[PDB]
């Protein structure tokens, strides 16, 4: 008699044991399962109501109690024996929960976390069963049978036969709402073939611990490692005989949620932004490419959400697009990737005083985003792919490390993830001593990657911070400025340390009742982007601060009396290309493992230039001639494309790809060769009348002369002594300083 | 103590009334106004912290005793003497607000009547101010001094002197908040006349007790008038003198902000849907109309919120589309909008059980809506213009009257609004006898329309329904049906009342204890869309209940103790096509209203088509003459497009402006005339190579016979003896009705 819960006719009966308890995520799954088992007439043999019933998940827990009193199920007894689990209500429990990340691994973990604890020996007996449905439908044009996979690794070995797969729809079923009314028929008819009993092994007591409770720092150690994914041998296994191991269940269901929780709140050290922040990034990049026109913030994160699959809530979307178009004194971004058109917030509340996003209006910066993340290497870049549909890139490889140049805070859990931003002083020396031959640090800066020497300093960025930035031991901090003003004693706050919102600071004061009793009463008057706080003292209190807070050597006593100053303290945690998370002891390491990836990409886009460039040159050349003749191969004479084509062929002019040549997109190089030799000739019946005129002529032949030119350069560019494109990423490296100091010039607003 | 207020340095002291407080709207607001008064030496002439202060909005009320607190006024007095007022702490109180509907009209409003219930003299003496922000700014190239309007009206009559606006861009400032750095700054540099006075007139007492408190039935007059722009003269009395009434703020401001909430929830007459459903239809029609490609839920509405400005959360958002695309047996679409893939619903919630957004996926039901809402009269329509960007019609036209054929329920915020489907037949009766003049009941319909008659009848939908619909009285009543099964003591439940959610109807029964002592559980095995529930009687229950309900004519005793039996309560409240809400006391009247709508809209749609097509006729006349002379006119020999075109002028080929002809898309007919002829050479120069074959003239030549021949078709239909495109409508409404058929077929799958 509990909620959502309707029992089995046989429940409790002398057919109990044939009898199983479905326990179903939420709604949505009760749906389906009371559609499944009502399908009548139309499934003579699949489930029914009749030994069958439906449960919610949704020991002080209420929905706990639940399932163990419909069950008949009692804790201190151990289900060691036949005849004591004869007693229980229901033969078995069908968990019936989504494949995604909010899926199996948490609620299916925690089912199965709470059944090992306190009835181990279930686990073992194949108490605990789970419904296992398709993942991957994959429908073929003329017929009606889709072909079904239960794991990505399946799917992506049949798509690797299938060679192409024009006539292949796939269909991604991450979700048991994701599922139409014939496709549950289909999965009922099969009812009893794909319920899967878990078995408890020996890796999975010491996994169960690690992943539930067990305290933690046993944990970290699985979550630096990445998820491995279930090879074939394992799938088959499963497959052949439906008995999924825990172990394996919880070391790449649930180890995929942790990674994805702790990825939500961590970013990759390549490009020093999270998953969420990436699709923002390139959801505005595609944005605005077409036409950098203003737009509301709401109508980008619609955008966002639409091109890039954001589907963690608008407000979380809207949030993280405001912080990411921000810039203000002691803001997280140092170089916001958007331009803030209204009020985007301001240092005293944190931030936290935005406008409402119908109001306020959103706008890339072109000319930062365009240097520092060049748009003819995100080509290069792997991507993420979400049900089946491009998403943003694993990761971005900018010009700069963005790691090092930003702020970041992670103030909850997540791995306790800080860091202070570097001045552009010093990773711009670095880099550049890299890079450079003519640097006369270059060769022991290379002599320094292998053995850690750290020849070159970095230090805290400075900008927009009148303050003072000492160093006391193994730690750096932050001083604030204060004025003092005997005749009327008053004490003026000119500046507060580096990240210390004015509001939040106020409050400490006054939360501090010792510090409170020597002043009466605190008013800001300070400015939009500057402090000017007024602190009133009692008329006798001049000196009382002087004799109480001692006067610390590192701290003075108004600086004690007034906190103003704070340790900056850097945990630099982040996540690796490949998944996991790596800790940095220093930021010279950050920037040090950055280095490569750059240089490959440099390396790498070359190559694909030199191949891409070398087929337009083919092409524009057989245009040019086909112009140069279109007088005397005069097409209005035949009579369609196919007679058309074919004289083209009879006179000598070469088949192409014309859009795999205009734009290559995602391509490799030896998928670019394949392809783009075997096309049509739509390349010349889609030349519009007016590309035959003179002028139109002398464009095209230049511009052959200009590839043709750029084609030699670039070979040139792949015979460097340090690397391939080294003296590519100086210009670039000085664009993008040009463009931050154009954009520090102005309030980032780069107008 | 009174949280998020600073004082001025003047306050209470001698200079009070020089002091003025500033009421902003949140912290966005407070953000603002520190930024506008903190200019320092860039506005020397501008406020200060001195002689101002701020106080943030957010009788027990805390921030309103806040506002009391800081000022030093006191309820009791009245503040009728100049004396009086010179005690107060502050000389006036300016309220910082929104232009917005949650702006001004809502916040000022209960900020006005909350000062003119206490104290109507500040009033009128001018206590109570309020900051007048520009509304409209407009940016010419090349020029640095915006244009500034305070009134839509200001901006439009300036956009017609104006003319062509290719050079000016116009931006909406909706919100404190979308005002950049150098907008606020430019607002403070004249802060002292940009500070507008509140005014109490005779009107504004009894529009006070209109908007705020006081019986219904009076404030419905207001509501059923629409809302008024305030004309030419008043902004210039206003603009002349910084006087506004109350009044006037009262009967704008206040009145949008009450009709833009009716009408959040209550749905035009025309097509039946509100503005929000409107927006998800029109970003439906847009999305799906390139490519009908099955998306996800969450990926829709970010295409509905980018592309047609929906701004009242995806929660929201996703909850509407869910509920567009529902079909299930007293679900409130008859004829959903989109295609359901995935669990969206069932009866047993209500629809409350859908799924998640992100698994649930949607697609437009393309065969239906074509039909219903044809494409072609949706150019025609008067469309919302938001932000200076086109959105949603205001209004769609559909061929039948979607009001009459859905279901309605509203929660009672306001007008009840309750409609009940009529059946299918019998308004496909209707219709067709106003169109076809050779059904035997046209001319009686005609006659009937002008006098009330209502010889046809109309009758609530059967349809997903196995019960019965008996009229008593005045007034329909929906039984369910019932099983009694004497030797098990069992009664099954079989159908519910017409839109009874089963889960709902369980609650109710086992929550009235006076039915719940006959039985002893109740178990819910129905299927979905089919209701199979079972009762199980005490022993000897059976007797009583025939002798307590006493078993009364219209009500079974079966249907007494079971509530099988509801009322179908029909309140036709609808939004007029220009504002306001209208009652209409019978169904007829709403069809009757709906006739001329469409009857108008297929008369100038064909004087569109016929305009349209006309100039297509020329353009594609010239194209086959210019490709029957390609060879002789060879372009290649000019050098440019210009030579080019004069080469084709000297020949005698017209102008056209080839984009607009193509596409006339929103035009009006003599926009048309005037655009047409006066374009470019663009539709030869961008002809393609593939276009002068010899198959593509006999397609050309060919599809210019159709044109000519659909253009005298299209002169016959204007010429009809009922009405222009009488012949239209009735083929037309053959289409919807197979759609509608088909899809009843199918679950409306359509596949």
């Amino acid at each position: 008699d509990v909620d959502k819960y309707t029992r089995a006719r046989n429940a409790g009966g002398k057919r109990a044991q044939d009898c199983m308890l479905l326990a179903a995520e939420g709604d949505s799954a009760l749906s389906l399962l009371r559609t499944g088992l009502t399908l009548g007439k139309s499934n003579p043999s699949g489930p029914s109501f009749d030994f069958c019933g439906m449960i919610s998940l949704g020991t002080n827990n209420k929905v706990l109690q639940g399932i163990v009193q419909v069950l008949g199920l009692d804790f201190n007894c151990h289900y060691k024996t036949q005849e004591e689990r004869a007693k229980l209500r229901y033969g078995c429990i069908v968990a019936c929960v989504d494949q995604d990340l909010d899926g199996c691994g948490k609620i299916l973990g925690l089912l199965l976390a709470y059944f090992h604890l306190f009835w181990p020996q279930l686990i073992i007996h194949g108490f605990v069963k789970r419904l296992l449905t398709p993942l991957i439908r994959v429908y073929e044009k003329g017929k009606t049978m889709p072909v079904e996979f239960y794991y990505e690794q399946e799917f992506d070995a049949w798509a690797k036969k299938q060679t192409s797969l024009v006539n292949h729809t796939v269909k991604y079923y991450k979700g048991l709402a994701a599922h139409d009314t014939h496709e549950v028929k289909s999965m009922f008819k099969h009812f009893d073939n794909m319920v899967y009993t878990f078995t408890l092994d020996d890796s999975a007591k010491e996994l169960f611990h690690i992943y539930f409770g067990g305290e933690s720092e046993l944990r970290k150690r699985e979550l630096c490692t990445g998820v491995v994914p279930l090879t074939e041998t394992q799938t088959q296994s499963i497959h052949s005989v439906r008995r999924i191991p825990c172990s394996l269940h919880l070391q790449v269901d649930t180890k995929a949620y942790k990674l994805d929780a702790i990825e939500r709140q961590i970013p990759n050290f390549l490009d020093g932004m999270t998953r969420a922040r990436r699709k923002i990034l390139a959801g505005g990049v595609k944005c605005f490419a077409s036409n950098n026109r203003e737009r509301k913030v709401f109508q980008f994160g619609g955008y966002v959400a639409d091109h890039m699959f954001y589907h963690h809530g608008d407000m979380s979307l809207n949030t993280s697009i405001i912080k990411a178009a921000q810039y203000y004194p002691g803001s997280s971004h140092l170089y916001p990737v958007f331009i803030g058109i209204g009020s985007f917030g301001s240092r005293h509340l944190g931030g936290k005083d935005a406008g409402s996003p119908r109001y306020i209006s959103v706008q890339l910066a072109s000319e930062f985003i365009k240097t520092m993340f060049p748009a003819e290497d995100s080509w290069l870049l792997p991507y993420v792919f979400e049900d089946g549909q491009r998403a943003e890139p694993e990761y971005y490889v900018p010009v700069l490390p963005l790691a090092i140049m930003e702020y970041g805070a992670n103030p909850s859990e997540g791995w306790k993830y800080t860091t202070w931003a570097r001045q552009l002083e010093d990773i711009l020396a670095l880099v550049r001593a890299y890079v450079d031959k003519d640097n006369p640090k270059h060769e022991l800066l290379h002599y320094a990657i292998k053995h850690k020497i750290t020849i070159l300093p970095l230090r805290p960025s400075n900008y927009n911070f009148k303050g003072h930035l000492k160093r006391f031991g193994q730690y750096y901090y932050s001083y604030g400025t204060y004025d003092i003003s005997e005749q009327r004693n008053i004490i003026t706050i000119t500046e507060l340390p580096l990240r210390v919102p004015t509001v939040a600071y106020i409050e400490s004061i006054k939360k501090s009742s010792n510090r409170m009793t020597f002043i009466e009463e605190i008013i800001d008057y300070s400015s939009s982007e500057t402090i000017e706080i007024l602190v009133k003292l009692k008329p006798n209190s001049l000196n009382r601060i002087v004799e109480e807070f001692k006067e610390t050597e590192e701290q003075d006593s108004i600086e004690n009396f007034l906190r103003l100053r704070n340790c900056l303290h850097s945990h630099l945690n982040f996540v690796k290309p490949k998944g996991g998370i790596i800790e940095f002891n220093s930021y010279y390491e950050i920037l040090y493992a950055w280095l490569p990836y750059r240089r490959e990409l440099y390396q790498k886009r070359l190559m694909r230039e030199h191949a891409v460039l070398k087929l337009r040159i083919i092409m524009e050349t057989a245009i040019v001639r086909y112009i140069n003749e279109s007088a005397e191969l005069n097409l209005s004479h035949y009579e369609d494309e196919k007679e058309a084509s074919r004289i083209l062929s009879e006179h000598g002019f070469p088949p192409l790809n014309h859009t795999l040549i205009i734009s290559p997109e995602f391509a490799s190089i030896e998928e670019l060769n394949q392809k783009a030799l075997q096309g049509c000739y739509t390349y010349i019946l889609s030349l519009q009348a007016r590309e035959l005129l003179i002028a139109a002529k002398t464009r095209r032949v230049e511009k052959i002369k200009k590839m043709q030119a750029r084609l030699d350069k670039v070979e040139q560019l792949l015979q460097e002594s340090p690397f391939p494109g080294a003296s590519v990423w100086l210009e670039e490296i000085d664009a993008v300083e040009k463009a931050i100091i154009k954009g520090r010039n102005t309030q980032w607003k780069f107008h």
